[PDB]
């Protein structure tokens, strides 16, 4: 109802009050949570898997892991399932790919079905690599037994869109959402350019395919607040009643570390509170 976003929107400003002591509150609380609970991640931690992770404390809990079909540890790559609104395993949250991973991470995407590709990162940030390039710059690239071919790209101003089109050699349109504008050091500034992405793709998800692909380099920052607002927006759309706070805990359950630092916190808070204003 209306009423339950009033209490929202008032939330937000509660939450900010006090130099923003409520904010604190609650993410001390998600990391405690975090810290607290012991959850497995063996195959992560596997020496034959080390090569395969971005990042070594930056690992894939073992029961939300994607697993790829084994290949005559094949079956590992450093991703999890996340919930969604009411929808279990609406995304898969992992790292950007490494050289190393990309026949893996094509792979996963043509096993699960996944039709939309989210990154939010550029490759190279202030000089420092946070992803490797998956994907052809022109024409196709052969990942393994996946040809993957550059059909058109679209350039905005803070989000880049190419269209793929990939085919298994032992087709299907994928397209990816690029947020290209994402600061060296911080959060946006202005959500607007965040909401217009999270908007426009989250409405690209067709019925009837697989979980949408969220990366950033790690896969736990900007991946979880994307996955957090996406979420919190389709649930204001659907059933008004917004819960933040247990939503995040919820999917800090599913991949380590989602929605990593206070700041990202605020920052979901700020764009659900432009949604509503706008
Ligand atoms: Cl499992
Ligand atoms: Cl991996
Ligand atoms: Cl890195
Ligand atoms: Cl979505």
């Amino acid at each position: 109802y209306f009423q339950s976003m009033k209490q929202f929107v008032k939330h937000i400003g509660e939450l900010y009050s006090n130099n923003q002591h409520g904010f604190s509150e609650d993410f001390e609380e998600v990391q405690r949570c975090t810290a607290d609970m012991n959850i497995t991640a063996e195959h992560s931690n596997h020496p034959e898997n080390k090569h395969k992770n971005r990042y070594i404390n930056i690992l894939a809990y073992d029961h939300s892991r994607v697993k790829l079909r084994p290949l005559p540890h094949s079956d590992y790559i450093n991703a999890n399932y996340v919930d969604g609104y009411n929808k279990a395993k609406a995304y898969i949250a992992t790292q950007g790919p490494l050289k190393s991973t990309f026949e893996d991470f094509w792979r996963m995407i043509w096993e699960q079905n996944t039709g939309i590709i989210v990154m939010i990162t550029n490759l190279v940030e202030k000089g420092r690599r946070k992803c490797d390039q998956y994907w052809p710059t022109e024409n196709s690239e052969e990942y393994g037994n996946i040809i993957v071919t550059l059909k058109s790209t679209k350039i905005h101003a803070c989000y880049t869109v190419r269209r793929f089109s990939i085919r298994n050699t032992k087709e299907r349109v994928v397209i990816q959402y690029h947020y290209t504008q994402w600061p060296d050091m911080g959060v946006p500034e202005y959500a607007l350019p965040v909401l217009t992405f999270v908007r426009r793709s989250s409405a690209a998800r067709m019925p009837e395919t697989g979980p949408v692909l969220v990366h950033c380099s790690a896969g736990v920052g900007r991946t979880g607040t994307y996955i957090v607002i996406d979420s919190m927006l389709q649930q204001i759309k659907d059933k008004s009643t917004v819960n933040v706070l247990g939503f995040l805990k919820h999917i800090r359950t599913q991949r380590n570390y989602l929605v990593q630092t206070e700041e990202q916190y605020i920052f979901i808070h700020d764009a659900l509170l432009e949604a509503i204003l706008g």
